[PDB]
């Protein structure tokens, strides 16, 4: 029981987990930059890349399972390579995170038209509660260091760096 | 003490060993298919797979040490999705990593003539060997794989699959 | 095979690796002066003079090890006995080691000339690597206190102080 | 007690051993080729190489014991460098190791004639037994490998490779 | 990348080794004799012998890897049977030590010509600065037995072998 | 309670332990050549080295705890570079272990006037025993090195190395 | 199956080694006397004798289960009770467990007339090689007492009791 719109689908989901994996790798590196000098921030960024490339192996398992065929495409390079603030870093995993569900909660629309309760409650089981809570997270630590005065103060996110991160 | 040729070329390399990541990522799912189903072959290609991934990140970490700016590309997709066998594959990535031992050794060239010794010895001592070495142990399996009869003998590559790998 | 400007050269770089230690262990006792009082940044600097003393150690093994002769100079002061602030040591000791670096170039560049692949080999191994690590490292302090507004923000110093150098 | 027709027979014996010791060096070295790659051929030459060097310098020892004097000799190559198959290895080393026995019987019957008991006894002791077994085993191993269609069977040096000698 | 000349040297220089091996060996057999009895000397030059085997099969090794051929050649014979006395073994090996180490700075040349740099880096990881430390460790050897006596002071050599070489 | 002509002398007597440390180290590394070869005297005068490191840092901190400010100077090189033999460079040593003293005693003798009891009872404490436990072991040393015949006897210098240093 | 000349002579040889027991005994109590004092000589000689008295044990038993007749004979005394010195005490050793050793030949020289081949492999088992061993010891420690100037030497048997016998 597997649609042909639904293999696709699945394949789409593949390529977007590495699309927000690389993005994650891109910021774990800046922050290791001599001008910029974050590294919990580097590191708080490679946790996260590495916790995508196993959301995308999921899917690809997954993939395998139902007997379709994983067709891979592309991993799109992130749109900054500076990027710019400890701050804007955050705000903009946030952004990718919530496009990231929205395809997911699209995906799981899909599922439940096709009548496919299996991958429904494997983007239930593996993937929305993440994203919730990685959106809640990303949107705590935004508001942490605005309120801090983030970035332009020069206390803040060093002080976030130590603490929340370490 | 670090060029733009030489900036730009550790980031060329970056994306190519990103690249042979990608590649083995797809090999590994191909083999866990089930109408091929070697599961040896599949685990080989995911550890080959992490490897090349920790070969991009020493390149990172070199770029952001020497004080380079890390520019990020496209990851292209691997040129095929059905690798057919398990000798094809194998084959495929000794071409891979004879291509990416080119590509190092061209850096390496640069580096010489750049009077660059810190570049030189960093390929020579974290990637230089690793590739021979790569490049020998994929001949050894085209050797056994073609010397039994792979792909069309029935057994070769089931028998090469849960000794040789497992 | 070692040449008399080989020797000479190796003889004029343990010099400068004393004069690094020296260096250090000045900031060293800088920092735990009653007016300056900033024990970690102490802590890290003595640790720094100590790791010069072993650079200074490998070479004159190199130099009997080859049947060269030590040939030892006096080990100049350093420049100032009042260090100003712990931005201030940082960024001396970045153009301390940056001016060591480039030193060590010099040296592997006779090296090379000379067709001593064992002086080049030594080098390589044990001096070009750790000085890069160090210049980034130290080029990352410097970033980290102008950020936090050092030396006249009466915090940055402090903070630095007990969480990165603690 | 020692006749220097003995003291030369034993110096003749010492050279043969080293010469065995050269030649299942060689079809190690063979059998680890990126063509051949049987890595349990290999491990299996390699072992019977080190104990070859350890019955040349009980000869050594036996030498000096008796109060004889170590002459030396020039060790030959082997034969071939192109061991060409599994098989054909195995055939060789069991027409080596019965040469080397029925030198050793010749040595033997040489004592005898001599009235050399303690030199019998040594022969006895550490080399005619471990010689029939030897003979055995490699007999052992060249008939298993012909049953099974070597070296034409694409499967049987590599079916032997991980089981008999695994 | 291989070149022709470079696998040839690879095969002289794997002959040197094993020679180096033999003439080792040759030493510790004449210590252990009756009317020399410098057991300590024996054993040291054992010792070495076993080194230089390996020095040999890391360059066999190497060669597969880089897909040459290894064509061995006949181990010729050490120059002395009677190796006179412990000085003079000890200034016969450092002669030795440094040919060894003048035919392997050779072949490092044409690696550098031929821009071979992963023979390069072989042979100075694991070779030049192990000849180095050989020669220097020689030559101190040398330079106590001659400032006791040796060889015709009666005391010398004893007590070296029981102290240093102990 | 702390006059300026204090505050110099302890300054004075810094640069003077980091001299006696820079005469050891080069006895050290004169003992370890190829040429010399005395690795007990080597190891001996390295430890001495280490412990007047120690003997200006315990300066360095009583100048810092009594709120005077370091002034360091130039470290002056040792006098020689060829230390001639074992015996000649004791005897250098316990010159130079004697001068030290005398500069103490002299310091002890302004404390006393200046009437700086915790002076006095710094250099009472750490320097003044050490000092003369020093000159004896030295003078031991010496006393043996000549009563065996150093340095002309050949035996003499390599005996004391193992035994006594051992 | 067991001659009366068999007999005879195993009784003979049981003889030899007690007696060869006591001459071993004599020495040992030699070298503690208060004009020799040479501690480890004694200690040497005295586990000397000990084997000696198993030697005789060991043919006693072998006579018993042949079901031969033991008959004992008188040990004659050694034929020195001043040893002289060390050299002496180990050539005349030396010269005693040479004739202990003909002997042994003699007696497997009449066992193999006798076509016992029982009695042959006892001696060649038990015997034959231990006493070659011993002879090349004693050899060996004559060499170097003689080589260190002994014993006239006043340090040749005190260096050589406290390091080789030690
Ligand atoms: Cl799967
Ligand atoms: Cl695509
Ligand atoms: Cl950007
Ligand atoms: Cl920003
Ligand atoms: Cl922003
Ligand atoms: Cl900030
Ligand atoms: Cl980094
Ligand atoms: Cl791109
Ligand atoms: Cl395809
Ligand atoms: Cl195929
Ligand atoms: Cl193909
Ligand atoms: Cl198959
Ligand atoms: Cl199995
Ligand atoms: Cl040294
Ligand atoms: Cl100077
Ligand atoms: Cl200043
Ligand atoms: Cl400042
Ligand atoms: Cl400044
Ligand atoms: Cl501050
Ligand atoms: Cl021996
Ligand atoms: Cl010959
Ligand atoms: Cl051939
Ligand atoms: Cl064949
Ligand atoms: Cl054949
Ligand atoms: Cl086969
Ligand atoms: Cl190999
Ligand atoms: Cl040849
Ligand atoms: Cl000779
Ligand atoms: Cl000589
Ligand atoms: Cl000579
Ligand atoms: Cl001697
Ligand atoms: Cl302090
Ligand atoms: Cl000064
Ligand atoms: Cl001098
Ligand atoms: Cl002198
Ligand atoms: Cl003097
Ligand atoms: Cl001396
Ligand atoms: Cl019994
Ligand atoms: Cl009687
Ligand atoms: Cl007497
Ligand atoms: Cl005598
Ligand atoms: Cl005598
Ligand atoms: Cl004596
Ligand atoms: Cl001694
Ligand atoms: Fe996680
Ligand atoms: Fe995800
Ligand atoms: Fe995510
Ligand atoms: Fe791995
Ligand atoms: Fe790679
Ligand atoms: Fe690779
Ligand atoms: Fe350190
Ligand atoms: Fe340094
Ligand atoms: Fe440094
Ligand atoms: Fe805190
Ligand atoms: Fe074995
Ligand atoms: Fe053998
Ligand atoms: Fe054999
Ligand atoms: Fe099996
Ligand atoms: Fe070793
Ligand atoms: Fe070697
Ligand atoms: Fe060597
Ligand atoms: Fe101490
Ligand atoms: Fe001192
Ligand atoms: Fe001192
Ligand atoms: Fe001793
Ligand atoms: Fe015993
Ligand atoms: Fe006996
Ligand atoms: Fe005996
Ligand atoms: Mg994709
Ligand atoms: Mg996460
Ligand atoms: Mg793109
Ligand atoms: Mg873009
Ligand atoms: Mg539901
Ligand atoms: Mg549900
Ligand atoms: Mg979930
Ligand atoms: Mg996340
Ligand atoms: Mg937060
Ligand atoms: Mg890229
Ligand atoms: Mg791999
Ligand atoms: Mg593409
Ligand atoms: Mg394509
Ligand atoms: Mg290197
Ligand atoms: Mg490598
Ligand atoms: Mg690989
Ligand atoms: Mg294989
Ligand atoms: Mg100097
Ligand atoms: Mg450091
Ligand atoms: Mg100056
Ligand atoms: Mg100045
Ligand atoms: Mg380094
Ligand atoms: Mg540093
Ligand atoms: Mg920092
Ligand atoms: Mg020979
Ligand atoms: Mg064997
Ligand atoms: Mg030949
Ligand atoms: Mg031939
Ligand atoms: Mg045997
Ligand atoms: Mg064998
Ligand atoms: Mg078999
Ligand atoms: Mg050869
Ligand atoms: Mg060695
Ligand atoms: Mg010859
Ligand atoms: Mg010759
Ligand atoms: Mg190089
Ligand atoms: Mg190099
Ligand atoms: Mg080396
Ligand atoms: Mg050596
Ligand atoms: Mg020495
Ligand atoms: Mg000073
Ligand atoms: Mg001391
Ligand atoms: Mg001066
Ligand atoms: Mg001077
Ligand atoms: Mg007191
Ligand atoms: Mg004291
Ligand atoms: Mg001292
Ligand atoms: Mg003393
Ligand atoms: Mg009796
Ligand atoms: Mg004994
Ligand atoms: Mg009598
Ligand atoms: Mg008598
Ligand atoms: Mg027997
Ligand atoms: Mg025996
Ligand atoms: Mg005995
Ligand atoms: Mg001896």
């Amino acid at each position: 029981n597997f649609h042909p719109d639904s293999e696709a689908a699945i394949n789409r989901q593949i390529n977007l987990e590495l699309y927000a994996s690389y993005v994650y790798l891109s910021m774990a590196y800046y922050f290791s930059r001599d001008d910029v000098a974050l590294n919990n921030f580097s590191r708080y960024f490679l946790h996260q890349s590495r916790e995508e490339t196993e959301h995308a192996e999921k899917l690809m398992r997954l993939q395998n399972q139902r007997g379709g065929r994983i067709r891979l495409q592309d991993i799109k390079k992130p749109e900054q390579d500076d990027w710019e603030s400890g701050l804007h870093a955050m705000e903009c995993a946030l952004l990718l995170e919530k496009n990231v569900n929205q395809s997911l909660l699209e995906l799981h629309a899909l599922a439940s038209d096709k009548g496919d309760p299996h991958l429904c409650d494997f983007l239930e089981t593996y993937y929305l509660n993440e994203q919730v809570k990685s959106i809640k997270e990303l949107g705590d630590h935004v508001h942490n260091l605005v309120k801090m005065g983030a970035p332009d103060a020069g206390l803040a996110e060093y002080l976030f760096d130590t603490h929340t991160l370490g």
